Protein backbone atom coordinates (compact mmCIF):
# COMPACT_ATOMS: atom_id res chain seq x y z
CA UNK A 1 0.00 0.00 0.00
CA UNK A 2 3.40 2.00 0.20
CA UNK A 3 3.28 2.34 -3.67
CA UNK A 4 1.94 4.69 -5.49
CA UNK A 5 1.76 2.80 -8.68
CA UNK A 6 2.22 5.37 -11.02
CA UNK A 7 4.39 4.63 -14.36
CA UNK A 8 8.17 5.35 -13.76
CA UNK A 9 9.19 8.52 -14.36
CA UNK A 10 5.92 10.46 -12.51
CA UNK A 11 6.22 11.37 -8.93
CA UNK A 12 3.47 13.58 -7.89
CA UNK A 13 -0.10 13.39 -8.04
CA UNK A 14 -2.05 16.78 -7.95
CA UNK A 15 -5.22 17.53 -6.27
CA UNK A 16 -7.79 18.23 -9.28
CA UNK A 17 -10.58 19.84 -6.31
CA UNK A 18 -13.93 19.45 -7.13
CA UNK A 19 -13.60 18.98 -11.20
CA UNK A 20 -15.79 17.67 -12.67
CA UNK A 21 -15.13 13.95 -14.18
CA UNK A 22 -15.36 14.94 -17.60
CA UNK A 23 -13.02 17.87 -17.23
CA UNK A 24 -10.50 15.49 -15.65
CA UNK A 25 -10.74 13.04 -18.33
CA UNK A 26 -9.80 16.12 -20.70
CA UNK A 27 -7.00 17.30 -18.65
CA UNK A 28 -5.49 14.08 -18.51
CA UNK A 29 -5.16 13.81 -22.10
CA UNK A 30 -3.97 17.40 -22.91
CA UNK A 31 -2.05 18.44 -19.75
CA UNK A 32 -1.04 15.91 -17.34
CA UNK A 33 0.15 12.93 -19.28
CA UNK A 34 2.03 15.18 -21.36
CA UNK A 35 3.30 17.08 -19.17
CA UNK A 36 4.34 14.17 -16.67
CA UNK A 37 2.08 14.14 -14.15
CA UNK A 38 1.74 10.72 -12.37
CA UNK A 39 -1.79 10.74 -11.17
CA UNK A 40 -4.61 12.68 -9.39
CA UNK A 41 -6.90 12.69 -6.36
CA UNK A 42 -10.37 13.49 -6.78
CA UNK A 43 -13.15 14.44 -4.58
CA UNK A 44 -15.52 12.61 -2.98
CA UNK A 45 -17.12 10.49 -5.70
CA UNK A 46 -20.04 9.22 -3.30
CA UNK A 47 -23.16 10.96 -2.99
CA UNK A 48 -23.47 13.33 -0.07
CA UNK A 49 -26.10 15.83 1.18
CA UNK A 50 -27.10 18.95 -0.82
CA UNK A 51 -27.08 21.72 1.98
CA UNK A 52 -28.62 24.90 0.53
CA UNK A 53 -27.68 27.14 4.18
CA UNK A 54 -24.94 27.87 3.40
CA UNK A 55 -25.30 27.60 -0.31
CA UNK A 56 -23.69 24.15 -1.48
CA UNK A 57 -20.65 24.68 0.81
CA UNK A 58 -17.59 22.56 -0.40
CA UNK A 59 -17.96 20.59 3.01
CA UNK A 60 -20.75 18.76 1.72
CA UNK A 61 -19.04 16.14 0.14
CA UNK A 62 -17.44 15.36 3.01
CA UNK A 63 -21.24 13.78 4.58
CA UNK A 64 -21.86 10.83 2.84
CA UNK A 65 -25.47 9.70 1.67
CA UNK A 66 -24.83 6.37 0.01
CA UNK A 67 -22.36 5.13 -2.13
CA UNK A 68 -23.67 5.43 -5.45
CA UNK A 69 -21.20 7.62 -8.27
CA UNK A 70 -23.68 10.62 -8.36
CA UNK A 71 -22.25 13.95 -7.47
CA UNK A 72 -21.99 17.50 -8.59
CA UNK A 73 -18.66 15.67 -10.42
CA UNK A 74 -20.76 13.55 -12.31
CA UNK A 75 -22.31 10.12 -12.71
CA UNK A 76 -20.69 6.59 -12.70
CA UNK A 77 -20.90 6.56 -16.65
CA UNK A 78 -18.77 9.87 -16.48
CA UNK A 79 -16.50 8.31 -13.62
CA UNK A 80 -15.83 5.51 -15.61
CA UNK A 81 -15.61 7.06 -18.67
CA UNK A 82 -12.56 9.61 -17.15
CA UNK A 83 -10.92 6.50 -14.79
CA UNK A 84 -10.59 4.66 -18.08
CA UNK A 85 -9.21 7.73 -20.01
CA UNK A 86 -6.47 8.64 -17.46
CA UNK A 87 -5.50 5.33 -17.31
CA UNK A 88 -5.18 4.79 -20.89
CA UNK A 89 -2.47 7.84 -20.68
CA UNK A 90 -0.77 6.81 -17.88
CA UNK A 91 -2.24 9.15 -15.46
CA UNK A 92 -3.91 7.25 -12.13
CA UNK A 93 -6.91 8.44 -10.37
CA UNK A 94 -6.81 7.97 -6.02
CA UNK A 95 -10.00 8.58 -4.20
CA UNK A 96 -10.96 10.20 -1.74
CA UNK A 97 -13.05 7.84 0.16
CA UNK A 98 -15.00 9.23 2.97
CA UNK A 99 -15.44 6.02 5.47
CA UNK A 100 -15.62 7.59 9.07
CA UNK A 101 -19.18 8.59 8.83
CA UNK A 102 -22.41 9.82 6.75
CA UNK A 103 -23.84 13.25 7.35
CA UNK A 104 -24.33 15.56 10.22
CA UNK A 105 -26.96 14.11 13.21
CA UNK A 106 -28.81 17.49 12.84
CA UNK A 107 -29.53 17.33 9.01
CA UNK A 108 -32.67 17.17 7.89
CA UNK A 109 -34.28 13.65 6.79
CA UNK A 110 -35.24 13.67 3.10
CA UNK A 111 -34.06 13.40 -0.34
CA UNK A 112 -32.28 16.70 -0.47
CA UNK A 113 -29.12 14.16 -1.43
CA UNK A 114 -27.33 14.32 -5.22
CA UNK A 115 -29.13 11.58 -6.43
CA UNK A 116 -32.15 11.80 -4.14
CA UNK A 117 -31.88 8.95 -2.07
CA UNK A 118 -33.59 9.19 0.86
CA UNK A 119 -32.14 9.23 4.24
CA UNK A 120 -33.45 9.48 8.03
CA UNK A 121 -30.50 11.19 10.12
CA UNK A 122 -32.68 11.58 13.16
CA UNK A 123 -33.44 7.55 12.73
CA UNK A 124 -30.03 6.60 11.48
CA UNK A 125 -31.67 5.69 8.15
CA UNK A 126 -29.34 5.27 5.02
CA UNK A 127 -31.68 2.79 3.36
CA UNK A 128 -29.35 3.19 -0.02
CA UNK A 129 -26.56 1.77 1.94
CA UNK A 130 -28.36 0.01 3.95
CA UNK A 131 -27.53 1.36 7.02
CA UNK A 132 -29.20 1.61 10.35
CA UNK A 133 -28.88 2.44 13.82
CA UNK A 134 -27.26 -0.27 14.88
CA UNK A 135 -24.47 0.55 12.28
CA UNK A 136 -23.50 3.85 14.13
CA UNK A 137 -20.94 4.25 17.45
CA UNK A 138 -23.64 6.08 19.42
CA UNK A 139 -23.79 3.52 22.30
CA UNK A 140 -20.15 3.37 22.15
CA UNK A 141 -19.17 7.05 22.61
CA UNK A 142 -18.98 8.40 25.91
CA UNK A 143 -19.34 11.94 25.88
CA UNK A 144 -22.23 14.15 27.33
CA UNK A 145 -22.61 15.40 24.02
CA UNK A 146 -21.53 12.05 21.86
CA UNK A 147 -19.33 14.60 19.99
CA UNK A 148 -15.85 14.54 20.19
CA UNK A 149 -15.04 17.04 23.55
CA UNK A 150 -10.74 16.27 24.34
CA UNK A 151 -8.15 15.08 22.21
CA UNK A 152 -6.47 13.88 25.39
CA UNK A 153 -9.07 10.71 24.73
CA UNK A 154 -7.82 8.72 22.04
CA UNK A 155 -11.29 6.51 22.32
CA UNK A 156 -13.34 9.85 22.16
CA UNK A 157 -11.63 11.00 19.11
CA UNK A 158 -12.81 7.15 17.58
CA UNK A 159 -16.22 6.73 18.93
CA UNK A 160 -17.35 9.96 19.09
CA UNK A 161 -18.80 12.11 16.22
CA UNK A 162 -16.00 14.93 14.49
CA UNK A 163 -18.53 18.17 14.83
CA UNK A 164 -21.73 15.71 14.69
CA UNK A 165 -20.28 13.55 11.52
CA UNK A 166 -22.30 10.56 12.39
CA UNK A 167 -19.79 8.00 13.26
CA UNK A 168 -19.95 4.56 11.78
CA UNK A 169 -19.64 1.65 14.05
CA UNK A 170 -16.30 0.12 11.81
CA UNK A 171 -15.87 -2.46 14.31
CA UNK A 172 -18.59 -4.31 12.92
CA UNK A 173 -17.95 -6.59 9.89
CA UNK A 174 -20.70 -5.64 8.33
CA UNK A 175 -19.78 -2.12 8.03
CA UNK A 176 -16.39 -3.16 7.05
CA UNK A 177 -18.24 -5.15 4.34
CA UNK A 178 -20.67 -2.77 2.38
CA UNK A 179 -17.52 0.24 2.98
CA UNK A 180 -14.86 -2.86 0.73
CA UNK A 181 -18.37 -2.99 -1.20
CA UNK A 182 -17.90 0.51 -2.31
CA UNK A 183 -14.21 0.54 -2.62
CA UNK A 184 -13.94 -2.63 -4.45
CA UNK A 185 -16.59 -1.44 -6.97
CA UNK A 186 -13.98 1.74 -7.19
CA UNK A 187 -11.01 -0.95 -7.74
CA UNK A 188 -12.66 -2.95 -10.29
CA UNK A 189 -13.21 0.27 -12.52
CA UNK A 190 -9.37 0.88 -12.39
CA UNK A 191 -8.74 3.58 -8.94
CA UNK A 192 -4.93 3.08 -8.45
CA UNK A 193 -5.72 4.12 -4.60
CA UNK A 194 -7.04 5.87 -1.96
CA UNK A 195 -6.80 9.38 0.82
CA UNK A 196 -8.49 8.05 3.30
CA UNK A 197 -10.49 11.45 5.16
CA UNK A 198 -10.36 11.57 8.64
CA UNK A 199 -8.09 8.77 9.46
CA UNK A 200 -7.11 10.21 12.91
CA UNK A 201 -10.86 9.46 13.88
CA UNK A 202 -10.84 5.52 12.80
CA UNK A 203 -8.50 2.43 14.79
CA UNK A 204 -6.05 1.83 12.83
CA UNK A 205 -6.81 -1.51 13.36
CA UNK A 206 -10.61 -0.90 12.03
CA UNK A 207 -9.25 0.35 8.40
CA UNK A 208 -6.91 -2.68 8.37
CA UNK A 209 -10.19 -5.07 8.44
CA UNK A 210 -11.49 -2.90 5.76
CA UNK A 211 -8.35 -3.33 3.68
CA UNK A 212 -8.22 -7.17 4.33
CA UNK A 213 -11.39 -7.34 1.93
CA UNK A 214 -10.17 -5.14 -0.90
CA UNK A 215 -9.05 -6.68 -4.26
CA UNK A 216 -5.61 -6.47 -6.14
CA UNK A 217 -5.21 -3.63 -9.02
CA UNK A 218 -7.63 -3.92 -12.07
CA UNK A 219 -5.40 -6.53 -14.13
CA UNK A 220 -5.83 -4.69 -17.36
CA UNK A 221 -3.72 -1.66 -16.62
CA UNK A 222 -1.85 -3.25 -13.39
CA UNK A 223 0.60 -6.22 -12.93
CA UNK A 224 -0.96 -9.17 -11.44
CA UNK A 225 -0.99 -8.79 -7.79
CA UNK A 226 -0.54 -5.00 -7.33
CA UNK A 227 -1.77 -3.41 -4.17
CA UNK A 228 -3.80 -0.15 -3.78
CA UNK A 229 -1.85 3.06 -2.87
CA UNK A 230 -3.16 3.73 0.48
CA UNK A 231 -2.53 7.45 2.17
CA UNK A 232 -3.92 8.29 5.47
CA UNK A 233 -5.13 11.35 6.65
CA UNK A 234 -4.03 12.12 10.45
CA UNK A 235 -3.62 15.39 11.36
CA UNK A 236 -0.34 15.04 13.39
CA UNK A 237 1.64 18.02 14.61
CA UNK A 238 2.81 16.36 17.75
CA UNK A 239 1.91 16.44 21.46
CA UNK A 240 -1.60 14.12 21.46
CA UNK A 241 -1.91 10.02 22.01
CA UNK A 242 -2.81 9.61 18.66
CA UNK A 243 -0.06 9.32 16.49
CA UNK A 244 0.65 9.25 12.52
CA UNK A 245 3.07 6.34 13.14
CA UNK A 246 0.07 4.06 14.52
CA UNK A 247 -1.17 4.01 10.72
CA UNK A 248 2.58 3.16 9.05
CA UNK A 249 0.62 -0.50 8.93
CA UNK A 250 -1.74 0.56 6.33
CA UNK A 251 0.17 3.20 4.07
CA UNK A 252 1.70 5.83 3.58
CA UNK A 253 0.06 9.03 6.38
CA UNK A 254 0.10 12.97 5.41
CA UNK A 255 2.79 15.21 7.35
CA UNK A 256 1.42 17.95 8.24
CA UNK A 257 4.12 19.09 9.65
CA UNK A 258 5.96 19.64 6.27
CA UNK A 259 3.74 22.75 5.35
CA UNK A 260 3.34 24.39 8.56
CA UNK A 261 7.02 24.58 9.02
CA UNK A 262 7.82 24.85 5.58
CA UNK A 263 5.21 28.12 5.73
CA UNK A 264 6.78 29.88 8.58
CA UNK A 265 10.54 29.28 7.16
CA UNK A 266 9.52 31.81 3.44
CA UNK A 267 7.34 33.44 5.91
CA UNK A 268 10.71 33.77 7.92
CA UNK A 269 8.55 33.27 10.99
CA UNK A 270 9.52 32.55 14.71
CA UNK A 271 12.66 33.56 13.57
CA UNK A 272 13.15 30.88 11.50
CA UNK A 273 15.21 31.01 7.80
CA UNK A 274 15.70 28.74 4.71
CA UNK A 275 19.30 28.00 5.94
CA UNK A 276 18.12 25.95 8.70
CA UNK A 277 16.56 23.68 5.87
CA UNK A 278 19.63 21.56 5.45
CA UNK A 279 18.45 18.62 7.44
CA UNK A 280 14.76 19.10 6.34
CA UNK A 281 12.62 16.19 7.34
CA UNK A 282 13.49 13.52 10.09
CA UNK A 283 15.83 16.35 10.91
CA UNK A 284 13.16 18.59 11.42
CA UNK A 285 10.29 15.67 13.57
CA UNK A 286 8.97 14.67 10.51
CA UNK A 287 7.59 10.74 9.67
CA UNK A 288 10.11 8.60 7.78
CA UNK A 289 10.20 9.61 4.30
CA UNK A 290 9.22 6.46 3.07
CA UNK A 291 5.42 6.93 5.35
CA UNK A 292 5.46 10.57 4.34
CA UNK A 293 2.88 12.27 1.81
CA UNK A 294 3.69 15.96 1.55
CA UNK A 295 2.31 18.95 0.44
CA UNK A 296 2.72 23.12 1.31
CA UNK A 297 -1.08 23.28 1.12
CA UNK A 298 -4.62 20.79 1.16
CA UNK A 299 -8.29 22.08 0.65
CA UNK A 300 -8.39 22.77 4.34
CA UNK A 301 -6.14 24.36 5.42
CA UNK A 302 -5.52 26.70 2.43
CA UNK A 303 -9.18 27.83 4.24
CA UNK A 304 -6.82 28.18 7.69
CA UNK A 305 -8.65 25.43 8.48
CA UNK A 306 -6.21 21.24 8.61
CA UNK A 307 -3.49 22.55 10.67
CA UNK A 308 -0.70 25.47 10.40
CA UNK A 309 -3.00 28.22 11.05
CA UNK A 310 -1.71 31.48 9.36
CA UNK A 311 1.36 30.18 8.33
CA UNK A 312 0.03 27.89 5.17
CA UNK A 313 0.77 29.47 2.44
CA UNK A 314 -1.65 29.11 -0.87
CA UNK A 315 -2.12 30.83 -4.30
CA UNK A 316 -3.69 33.85 -2.76
CA UNK A 317 0.73 34.23 -1.58
CA UNK A 318 1.23 33.65 -5.33
CA UNK A 319 5.34 34.38 -5.01
CA UNK A 320 6.30 32.59 -2.00
CA UNK A 321 4.04 29.88 -2.80
CA UNK A 322 5.57 29.36 -5.34
CA UNK A 323 8.93 29.02 -3.74
CA UNK A 324 7.63 26.45 -1.29
CA UNK A 325 6.28 24.07 -3.92
CA UNK A 326 9.55 24.31 -5.56
CA UNK A 327 11.51 23.40 -2.84
CA UNK A 328 8.85 20.80 -2.10
CA UNK A 329 9.26 19.11 -5.73
CA UNK A 330 13.26 19.52 -5.62
CA UNK A 331 13.94 17.87 -1.86
CA UNK A 332 14.34 13.76 -1.82
CA UNK A 333 11.52 13.98 1.01
CA UNK A 334 8.49 12.44 0.32
CA UNK A 335 5.65 11.31 -1.85
CA UNK A 336 4.86 15.04 -3.51
CA UNK A 337 0.99 16.15 -3.78
CA UNK A 338 0.69 19.44 -5.72
CA UNK A 339 -3.34 21.66 -5.07
CA UNK A 340 -5.43 23.06 -7.89
CA UNK A 341 -7.54 24.99 -6.65
CA UNK A 342 -10.63 27.59 -7.55
CA UNK A 343 -10.68 31.35 -6.52
CA UNK A 344 -13.75 32.35 -3.97
CA UNK A 345 -14.69 35.75 -2.18
CA UNK A 346 -12.32 36.13 0.48
CA UNK A 347 -13.92 38.28 2.93
CA UNK A 348 -12.52 39.07 6.62
CA UNK A 349 -15.30 39.67 9.16
CA UNK A 350 -12.23 40.38 11.24
CA UNK A 351 -10.16 37.85 12.02
CA UNK A 352 -12.03 35.28 9.73
CA UNK A 353 -12.96 34.43 6.00
CA UNK A 354 -16.62 34.08 6.70
CA UNK A 355 -16.75 32.76 2.69
CA UNK A 356 -14.06 29.91 3.29
CA UNK A 357 -17.50 27.18 2.90
CA UNK A 358 -17.77 28.32 -0.57
CA UNK A 359 -18.27 25.69 -2.96
CA UNK A 360 -16.85 25.75 -6.50
CA UNK A 361 -17.38 28.34 -9.24
CA UNK A 362 -20.84 27.61 -9.88
CA UNK A 363 -24.33 28.69 -11.86
CA UNK A 364 -27.24 27.65 -9.21
CA UNK A 365 -24.99 24.87 -7.92
CA UNK A 366 -24.09 23.23 -11.35
CA UNK A 367 -20.52 23.19 -11.31
CA UNK A 368 -18.45 25.16 -14.34
CA UNK A 369 -16.41 23.87 -16.65
CA UNK A 370 -12.88 24.40 -16.82
CA UNK A 371 -12.11 26.70 -19.52
CA UNK A 372 -8.54 27.46 -20.91
CA UNK A 373 -7.16 30.51 -21.42
CA UNK A 374 -4.85 31.77 -24.69
CA UNK A 375 -1.93 31.61 -22.22
CA UNK A 376 -2.90 27.82 -20.86
CA UNK A 377 -4.25 29.14 -17.54
CA UNK A 378 -7.78 28.56 -16.50
CA UNK A 379 -10.82 30.74 -16.67
CA UNK A 380 -14.06 30.39 -15.14
CA UNK A 381 -12.37 30.82 -11.50
CA UNK A 382 -10.26 27.77 -12.02
CA UNK A 383 -6.64 28.89 -10.55
CA UNK A 384 -5.20 25.44 -11.99
CA UNK A 385 -1.59 26.23 -9.83
CA UNK A 386 -0.58 22.95 -11.68
CA UNK A 387 -0.79 24.65 -14.47
CA UNK A 388 1.63 27.62 -13.50
CA UNK A 389 5.17 27.72 -15.34
CA UNK A 390 6.95 26.99 -12.67
CA UNK A 391 4.99 24.66 -10.65
CA UNK A 392 4.60 22.39 -14.12
CA UNK A 393 8.27 22.96 -14.64
CA UNK A 394 9.35 21.73 -11.29
CA UNK A 395 6.92 18.97 -11.35
CA UNK A 396 9.63 17.64 -14.12
CA UNK A 397 12.45 18.47 -12.41
CA UNK A 398 11.55 16.07 -9.40
CA UNK A 399 11.13 13.88 -12.35
CA UNK A 400 14.19 13.89 -13.64
CA UNK A 401 16.16 14.12 -10.45
CA UNK A 402 13.66 10.99 -8.89
CA UNK A 403 16.87 8.72 -6.58
CA UNK A 404 19.70 11.31 -6.63
CA UNK A 405 20.73 11.86 -3.37
CA UNK A 406 21.14 15.82 -1.52
CA UNK A 407 24.33 17.00 -2.47
CA UNK A 408 26.44 20.34 -3.34
CA UNK A 409 24.00 22.24 -0.36
CA UNK A 410 24.99 26.02 0.03
CA UNK A 411 23.64 28.71 2.42
CA UNK A 412 25.13 32.17 3.29
CA UNK A 413 23.40 31.76 7.13
CA UNK A 414 20.66 33.20 6.22
CA UNK A 415 18.15 32.97 3.34
CA UNK A 416 20.07 32.24 0.34
CA UNK A 417 20.62 28.55 -0.35
CA UNK A 418 21.37 26.22 -3.20
CA UNK A 419 21.45 22.59 -3.46
CA UNK A 420 21.77 19.63 -6.13
CA UNK A 421 20.55 16.56 -7.00
CA UNK A 422 23.46 14.18 -7.66
CA UNK A 423 24.26 15.40 -11.46
CA UNK A 424 20.65 15.47 -12.64
CA UNK A 425 19.43 19.10 -11.10
CA UNK A 426 20.41 22.10 -9.21
CA UNK A 427 18.15 24.58 -7.14
CA UNK A 428 18.77 28.31 -6.01
CA UNK A 429 17.01 30.56 -3.76
CA UNK A 430 17.24 33.82 -2.40
CA UNK A 431 14.74 34.88 0.33
CA UNK A 432 17.29 37.41 1.54
CA UNK A 433 16.52 41.46 1.11
CA UNK A 434 19.74 41.64 -0.88
CA UNK A 435 20.36 40.22 -4.37
CA UNK A 436 22.21 36.93 -4.74
CA UNK A 437 25.59 36.88 -6.69
CA UNK A 438 27.41 33.68 -6.20
CA UNK A 439 29.88 31.23 -8.13
CA UNK A 440 28.73 28.02 -7.51
CA UNK A 441 29.94 24.25 -7.82
CA UNK A 442 26.72 22.19 -9.44
CA UNK A 443 27.61 18.54 -9.73
CA UNK A 444 26.35 19.15 -13.17
CA UNK A 445 28.42 18.34 -16.67
CA UNK A 446 29.17 21.26 -19.03
CA UNK A 447 26.93 23.11 -21.29
CA UNK A 448 24.00 25.80 -21.59
CA UNK A 449 20.90 24.80 -19.55
CA UNK A 450 17.55 26.56 -19.52
CA UNK A 451 15.85 27.97 -16.13
CA UNK A 452 12.45 26.14 -16.10
CA UNK A 453 11.75 28.85 -13.90
CA UNK A 454 11.46 31.87 -16.19
CA UNK A 455 10.79 29.74 -19.33
CA UNK A 456 10.87 26.76 -20.72
CA UNK A 457 13.39 24.33 -23.36
CA UNK A 458 11.65 24.22 -26.40
CA UNK A 459 13.91 22.13 -28.61
CA UNK A 460 17.55 23.49 -29.23
CA UNK A 461 16.84 27.35 -27.65
CA UNK A 462 15.75 28.63 -24.16
CA UNK A 463 12.89 30.77 -24.03
CA UNK A 464 14.05 32.58 -19.98
CA UNK A 465 17.33 32.50 -18.46
CA UNK A 466 20.23 30.32 -19.27
CA UNK A 467 22.82 28.79 -16.89
CA UNK A 468 26.35 28.18 -18.48
CA UNK A 469 27.95 25.16 -16.46
CA UNK A 470 31.59 25.28 -16.75
CA UNK A 471 33.35 22.15 -17.50
CA UNK A 472 34.49 22.54 -13.44
CA UNK A 473 30.58 22.16 -13.21
CA UNK A 474 30.98 26.00 -12.04
CA UNK A 475 27.73 28.43 -13.27
CA UNK A 476 27.63 32.04 -11.73
CA UNK A 477 24.35 32.48 -10.61
CA UNK A 478 22.67 36.19 -9.87
CA UNK A 479 19.16 36.49 -8.35
CA UNK A 480 17.54 40.30 -7.47
CA UNK A 481 15.79 39.91 -4.69
CA UNK A 482 13.10 41.87 -6.15
CA UNK A 483 12.80 39.11 -8.69
CA UNK A 484 9.26 37.94 -10.02
CA UNK A 485 10.56 34.73 -9.31
CA UNK A 486 13.47 34.34 -7.22
CA UNK A 487 14.59 31.11 -7.70
CA UNK A 488 16.55 29.26 -10.43
CA UNK A 489 15.68 25.77 -11.43
CA UNK A 490 17.99 23.56 -14.05
CA UNK A 491 18.34 20.04 -14.66
CA UNK A 492 19.46 16.99 -17.54
CA UNK A 493 16.40 17.75 -19.39
CA UNK A 494 16.51 21.37 -19.99
CA UNK A 495 20.07 21.47 -21.20
CA UNK A 496 20.56 22.56 -24.64
CA1 LIG B 1 -14.94 7.36 14.16
CL1 LIG C 1 -5.19 15.58 2.81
Amino acid sequence: QYSSNTQQGRTSIVHLFEWRWVDIALECERYLAPKGFGGVQVSPPNENVAIHNPFRPWWERYQPVSYKLCTRSGNEDEFRNMVTRCNNVGVRIYVDAVINHMCGNAVSAGTSSTCGSYFNPGSRDFPAVPYSGWDFNDGKCKTGSGDIENYNDATQVRDCRLSGLLDLALGKDYVRSKIAEYMNHLIDIGVAGFRIDASKHMWPGDIKAILDKLHNLNSNWFPEGSKPFIYQEVIDLGGEPIKSSDYFGNGRVTEFKYGAKLGTVIRKWNGEKMSYLKNWGEGWGFMPSDRALVFVDNHDNQRGHGAGGASILTFWDARLYKMAVGFMLAHPYGFTRVMSSYRWPRYFENGKDVNDWVGPPNDNGVTKEVTINPDTTCGNDWVCEHRWRQIRNMVNFRNVVDGQPFTNWYDNGSNQVAFGRGNRGFIVFNNDDWTFSLTLQTGLPAGTYCDVISGDKINGNCTGIKIYVSDDGKAHFSISNSAEDPFIAIHAESKL
